[PDB]
């Protein structure tokens, strides 16, 4: 049983997860045949020649974030390790590149340190480096005015593919870069001018990142210095002439007013170009450079808005029609009031344009029919505009562009997706959807929408399968509500409330409804019908309502509220303020259930005998309640239960043979209870115990033993399985004990 | 020392606050001087003729909401004994009938929220001194009652009755034989669909009639709601109101009215307040004959008459509105229309006393703002929940007229107020405020506003004194931000963040120093963790800084000590709120650099493990120190050495388990000490120390796990020997050990 690390076999290799464990030194416990070692996010202060002693089989070491005046590394501390490929040394407060690194290294990360000098002593021997990360070392510091890069330091790295120096003050592109380079990251490096010489003969470059040099600082969240007179980056016309393989070019926040079309002459494979946070309103109108990009797939022109303006119209050059390979056009934050058919004419002929992103333009009116004249649109993203009712940090994160899909994949997977969340659609006008193509996924989240749903508002787009209505003020009292969407599979009504009683009869009408989310609707009483019914429904989320009130009804009107969901496998009853579930109300939950969540309530007792009525239940989640007792005979009541979650309860006695049958149990979580010991007690593969006030006298020795006798069982966060008493032990791990 | 009630003087009599105290019976331990007894919100089940024996002088009893979590059981003549009982409140008691044999001394009786379906002679006739009788909410929808049965003439006997409320019962018709003494008749939501000529005689004194919610407009109604057949309005005979010459207040909200018979008001020349919310009066607002009949109306509410499915370009206001010469407040929420032109409001521009125009929740896209200059007396222009863009439950509350002030009084007190909160003003356009009158109080809350404030945005209304910018995305990095508002006194920037919801945002607070009369600045929940280039807040004028919900933990753990003086430059500061700043430890020298002018320091809901009491020496005006909700372990032995000014010390929700000897002792500036919800098991004499004696007058101890006993006997006795020192919530000063004692109040021992 690896301590303090968790050792795991994975592909041919073996891994040691040793992070976030309050370690003040490299354990000597570790060993052996471990090939990867993650020691990140600890309290380690020194690395010496004995820190890794006879661990030749190490291939990768992560020492990031140690310690939480910093990490001290002896010269040649790693020189031992003949197979070391990957060494991560981020956020270690290092004042220089450590000396004598093993020339076996193919990846080295030294991000977020205080390295102001890049020397031949440091890296010149590392002739097998493929990837070298030196970002975030001299960034807004008086101490280093300028990162000093010794001449030719990288010329010797003849296998170097990725070089990142972003977020350091360089002033100019270092000379003598190896022609093996494929990706050169130079964001926010204060390089205001790019010569013809700077990227000469980098005939293997696929990616160049020059973002954030001569930044556009208007409304910049982070500290930001423009070039004098907020002038643009200055890029010589021949700066990119030999970069014939460039696929990715990032010129975000370079204060560009104009784009020299000659930059792209020799670059006929450019795929992704981003030009976000510039001043390109004029260029978007004329756009000579657009003729030069017949293979571009992703263009991002977001946030080029002019301060103080709110122009009526967007002006799109007809040259956009030359972007024949365009798949995705991002035009967030241009800021304009209306969108006419003609304005998007150039885009209507692009055969693969599947994503139009017009988020955050505050557009008041759109001629919606224009979206019918596209052959392949799958994603129309119109969040944070102003459509009305129609009656007539992280260094490995993208600092500018996305990181998340525009629309939830589960919604978009159904087909054509339209996102009109956070607009001004305070009710659904009778013409709201009239001119739309056939929408399968629709987001109307957070429009302060107060529509009294009556069965007609969605009839012009009747093939919607995923409908997000969250965070509105809808009335769905009429049993006809939404029934015009006869193919509806997923319906999200989370956080709906009035500008309140409910009638849920509408649910039954759907033949194909799979997932319904009613969370935080504050449901406390139903009118006339007291029973939810559906033959199709697989998943009900009911968290954040008032089942406590519903189930303490004096007439027992709601003892069957869910029984009529005959196909139900997943039910969420979290956050319903439940103290006690009446026995027969529990027995009337669908017998088809596989996953029952009753977490974060106030349950004082749970009738374990009733699991006998749920022969398919695999997962029972009772975390965050007030339960006192566990049955001594679980196996009598289920053979299906695989995961049982009981953390944050008041369990102080673990009945004997609870680790014995039930033998279906694979995962048992008893973290954060009141256990002082485990006494009397296979197939189990995870047992969580951390946060219990263990009493570390000799009574614990039984349990300790059982841990050695069962290495198949996994116990995470062992370091957090802590003695509370007696005082001399208080605060130690139970594993650290002796005799 | 009263128990369990909190007894006290109030005006020239004595009062017993005995509410919300888990009492299972009427205490016999009640002070003898007591004339008003509040026993509401307890667990009382029975009232007998012995429950109040020994309190002949009771004038007022409140038994509301008994019992909590079958109802209250009241014997016949249980109260008959009390010769002086004027006011008896019996609300929410699950009563099935009017209790029998109530004392005829009663002037006020409230039986709201029970299950009384029968109003009988016997029950109430004979209570000939009733002035006010409340029977509302006895058969609300569910389900029984069947119709409320009112015995014929039951009220004719009450010849002094001024107020009668039967709202929220099914009556079907106005009961006959109502006394001529009536001034206010409440008949809301009573299913009375028709009002005859004979229904309101001979009520020649009536000043208020409420018929709201009969034939309700149920579209989008939050509560359960049953309309009359079709869309039909309440039916009110032409002469229904001909003899109500004294009517001042008329509420016809939610009566599905399409037309208003002008003849209803012929004989009603004093009508002052008229509620017509939740009807279908769009057409009537356009023509409005009845408007010529109301020259004394002061408050008109026409809110939420919108037509479903509609979003008309324009609002159509009859010229007859110009005849409402006494109008002070016009409420037109929820009409719903797109544009407001100058001409549309021409009729209102000549009304001399119109001071409030409420256009909330109309989703208006554009307004010709200059039109508000033509009004001599507008003080409140309420435009919340419109769509302006950048220019380049409780039965004693009003159920249909939302009743808190439109604008916070502390903002409106500075002068003319404009509220544009929750509109579409995502930046401030250069023409945003052109043609406005002189605004003193401006609310731009919650517009997703991302303006880079630069000193020019507000130059067309430069006399704003109270500016609410809460819940926006403003950049106030330029030291010129808001400097055009040289008369600014109050600035609320609560919950401001960067447009991208991204963290890591930096701040520059230099703009503050410019204002020579800025009094109150609220920076709460701005997540401030670092300042750029200047590390000091400076102001000669500022009295109050709210800094809650930022990251002083990060600011004060700075390795270079850059922020060791962040607040010192607020030379006149008296109130400082540092709550919710995740503070574990305040460096000593950072504490000493808080302004010496401070009077009130709040450092509650942090995580303080230690506090250096010695440093209070540097704060010779400090009166209030609030350290609630932290993790503090100990108290200094002689506070008196470190301050002679401190009056109020709040330490609740900490981890204090020992009171120092010679603590609470000596000075004596201390009036109020809160040690509730700590870990005290006992108090040994010294802290009981004498003689100074302590000027203490409140000591809060509830929620400590007291070890009764009898180490406690010292403290118990000290309580008997110091009746001046108030100890509230005695019922909650509870033994934790050793139960058998556990759960008892510490005072119950022997
Ligand atoms: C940003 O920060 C500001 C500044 O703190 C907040 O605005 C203040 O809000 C507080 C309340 O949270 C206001 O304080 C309250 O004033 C009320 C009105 O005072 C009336 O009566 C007093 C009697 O002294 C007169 O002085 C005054 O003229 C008014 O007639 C008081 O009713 C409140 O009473 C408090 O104390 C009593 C004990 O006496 C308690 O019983 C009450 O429950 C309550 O605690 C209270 O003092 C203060 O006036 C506001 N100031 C300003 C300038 O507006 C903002 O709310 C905050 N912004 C956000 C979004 O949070
Ligand atoms: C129809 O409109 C009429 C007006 O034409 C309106 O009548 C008003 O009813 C309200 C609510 O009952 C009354 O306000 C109460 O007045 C009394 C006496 O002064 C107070 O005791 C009340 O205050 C107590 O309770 C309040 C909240 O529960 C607390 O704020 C306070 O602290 C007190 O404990 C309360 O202010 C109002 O007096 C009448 N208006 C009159 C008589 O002129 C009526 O409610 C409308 N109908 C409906 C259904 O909305
Ligand atoms: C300027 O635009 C550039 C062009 O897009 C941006 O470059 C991107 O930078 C990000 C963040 O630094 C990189 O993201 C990392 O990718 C690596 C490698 O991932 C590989 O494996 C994953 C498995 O998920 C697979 O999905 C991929 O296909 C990869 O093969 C990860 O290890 C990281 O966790 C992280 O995701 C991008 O890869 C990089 N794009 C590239 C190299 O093409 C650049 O960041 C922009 N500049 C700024 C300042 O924002
Ligand atoms: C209202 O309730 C809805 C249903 O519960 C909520 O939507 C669900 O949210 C959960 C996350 O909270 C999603 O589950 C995640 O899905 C991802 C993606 O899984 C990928 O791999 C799986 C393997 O099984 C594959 O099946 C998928 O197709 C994906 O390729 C996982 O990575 C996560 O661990 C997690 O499983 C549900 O998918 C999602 N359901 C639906 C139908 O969207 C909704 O969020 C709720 N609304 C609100 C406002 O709370
Ligand atoms: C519909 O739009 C809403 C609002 O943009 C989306 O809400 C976001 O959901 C993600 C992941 O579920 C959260 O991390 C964000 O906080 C949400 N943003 C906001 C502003 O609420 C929602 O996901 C969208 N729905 C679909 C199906 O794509
Ligand atoms: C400005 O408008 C905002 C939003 O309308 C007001 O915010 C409300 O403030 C009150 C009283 O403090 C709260 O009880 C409400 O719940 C608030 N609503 C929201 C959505 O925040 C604010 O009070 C107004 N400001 C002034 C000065 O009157
Ligand atoms: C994308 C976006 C989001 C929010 C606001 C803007 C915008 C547009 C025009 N002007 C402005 C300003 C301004 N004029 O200061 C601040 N934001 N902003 C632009
Ligand atoms: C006052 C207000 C607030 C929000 C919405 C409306 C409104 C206007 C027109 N139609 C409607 C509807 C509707 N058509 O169902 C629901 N609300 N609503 C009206
Ligand atoms: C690293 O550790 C050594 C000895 O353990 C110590 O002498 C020295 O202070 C540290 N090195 C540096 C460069 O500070
Ligand atoms: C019930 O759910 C299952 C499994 O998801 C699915 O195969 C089946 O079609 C559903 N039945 C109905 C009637 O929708
Ligand atoms: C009607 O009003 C006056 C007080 O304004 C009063 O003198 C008279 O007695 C009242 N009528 C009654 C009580 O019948
Ligand atoms: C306007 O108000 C004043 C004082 O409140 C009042 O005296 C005067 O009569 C009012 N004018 C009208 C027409 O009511
Ligand atoms: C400081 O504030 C008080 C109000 O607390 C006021 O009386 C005094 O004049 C102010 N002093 C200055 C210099 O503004
Ligand atoms: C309190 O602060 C003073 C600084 O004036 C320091 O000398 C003293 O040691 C501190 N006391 C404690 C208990 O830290």
């Amino acid at each position: 049983r690896s301590y303090p690390c968790d050792e795991k076999k994975q592909n041919d290799s073996v891994i040691a997860e040793c992070s976030n464990r309050r370690l003040q030194e490299v354990p000597q416990t570790v060993g052996k045949y471990v090939t990867e070692l993650d020691l990140s996010d600890n309290f380690i202060t020194h690395i010496t020649n004995e820190s890794f002693q006879g661990l030749q089989n190490l291939t990768k070491i992560n020492l990031n974030h140690n310690p939480n005046n910093g990490l001290n590394i002896t010269d040649g501390a790693f020189l031992n390790l003949k197979n070391l490929r990957e060494l991560l040394l981020e956020d270690n407060q290092l004042p220089q590149i450590p000396s004598g690194l093993p020339e076996s290294l193919t990846e080295l990360s030294l991000i977020q340190n205080n390295i102001y000098n890049i020397t031949k002593e440091g890296i010149s021997r590392l002739i097998n480096l493929k990837n070298l990360y030196l970002a975030w070392n001299c960034y807004f510091n008086k101490v280093c005015e300028k990162t000093n890069i010794e001449d030719g330091v990288f010329e010797t790295l003849t296998n170097l593919e990725l070089l990142s120096l972003s977020f350091n003050s360089l002033s100019h592109v270092p000379p003598k870069l190896p022609s093996s380079l494929r990706k050169l990251f130079l964001s926010n490096t204060q390089i205001k001018y790019i010569s013809e010489e700077d990227f000469k003969g980098l005939i293997n470059l696929t990616l160049l990142d020059l973002s954030g040099n001569c930044p556009r600082c208007f409304n910049a969240p982070f500290p930001c210095v423009p070039c004098d007179g907020g002038a643009s980056i200055n890029i010589d016309r021949f700066a990119f002439q030999n970069l014939t393989q460039l696929r990715y070019l990032n010129l975000s926040s370079t204060s560009l007013r104009k784009i020299n079309a000659a930059w792209f002459k020799n670059m006929p494979h450019l795929k992704v170009l981003d030009l976000e946070f510039n001043y390109l309103v004029g260029e978007i109108a004329s756009g000579a450079f657009l003729t030069m990009l017949p293979r571009l797939e992703i263009l991002d022109l977001s946030f080029n808005y002019i301060k103080g303006s709110y122009p009526q119209h967007i002006n799109i050059s007809r040259n956009f029609s030359k972007l024949l390979s365009l798949r995705a056009l991002h035009l967030r934050g241009y800021v304009f009031q209306e969108l006419r058919e003609d304005d998007f004419q150039p885009l209507m002929q692009l055969p693969n344009l599947s994503t139009i992103n017009l988020g955050i333009n505050f557009i008041k009116q759109i001629d919606f029919k224009l979206f019918q004249n596209f052959s392949n649109l799958e994603i129309i993203y119109l969040s944070e505009n102003r459509i009305s009712p129609l009656v007539k940090f992280d260094p490995h994160s993208n600092f500018y562009h996305f990181t998340r899909p525009l629309i939830k994949p589960q919604c978009a997977a159904y087909g054509k997706a339209l996102d009109l969340s956070l607009n001004s659609i305070f009710f659904i006008g009778p013409n709201q959807f009239e001119n739309l193509p056939d929408i399968a996924c629709l987001n109307l989240s957070a429009n302060s929408n107060a529509q009294v749903l009556s069965g007609t508002e969605f009839s012009a787009i009747p093939h919607v399968k995923y409908l997000d209505l969250t965070n509105n003020r809808l009335d769905f009292d009429n049993a006809s509500a939404l029934t015009e969407l006869s193919d509806l599979e997923v319906l999200d009504l989370s956080y709906n409330s009035h500008y309140v009683t409910h009638h849920l009869e509408f649910i039954q009408n759907f033949t194909n409804l799979k997932v319904l989310n009613l969370s935080h609707n504050n449901i406390y009483t139903l009118t006339d019908k007291y029973n939810l019914e559906s033959k199709s429904l697989v998943e009900l989320v009911f968290s954040g309502n008032r089942l406590d009130i519903l189930w303490n009804d004096d007439d027992n009107r709601y003892i069957s509220i869910f029984k009529g969901l005959k196909n139900l496998t997943r039910l969420d009853l979290s956050l319903n303020r439940l103290k006690h579930i009446p026995n027969e109300a529990f027995l009337n939950l669908p017998a088809s259930l596989t996953e029952l969540h009753i977490n974060d309530n106030m349950l004082k007792f749970f009738n374990w005998t009733l699991l006998q009525q749920f022969p398919r239940l695999e997962l029972l989640d009772l975390r965050g309640n007030k339960l006192l007792f566990l049955t001594d005979s679980l196996s009598d009541f289920t053979s299906s239960l695989r995961t049982l979650l009981l953390s944050h309860n008041r369990i102080s006695h673990l009945p004997s043979g609870f680790l014995s049958e039930v033998s279906s149990l694979k995962h048992l979580d008893l973290s954060s209870n009141l256990l002082k010991t485990i006494n009397k007690s296979t197939k189990l593969s995870m047992l969580e115990l951390h946060g219990n006030p263990f009493e570390c006298t000799c009574d614990i020795g039984d349990f300790r033993r059982w841990m050695d006798e069962h290495l198949n069982v996994k116990i995470p966060r062992l370091v957090d399985v802590i003695c509370a008493s007696p005082g001399d032990q208080r605060g130690k791990s139970i594993v650290s004990l002796e005799l």
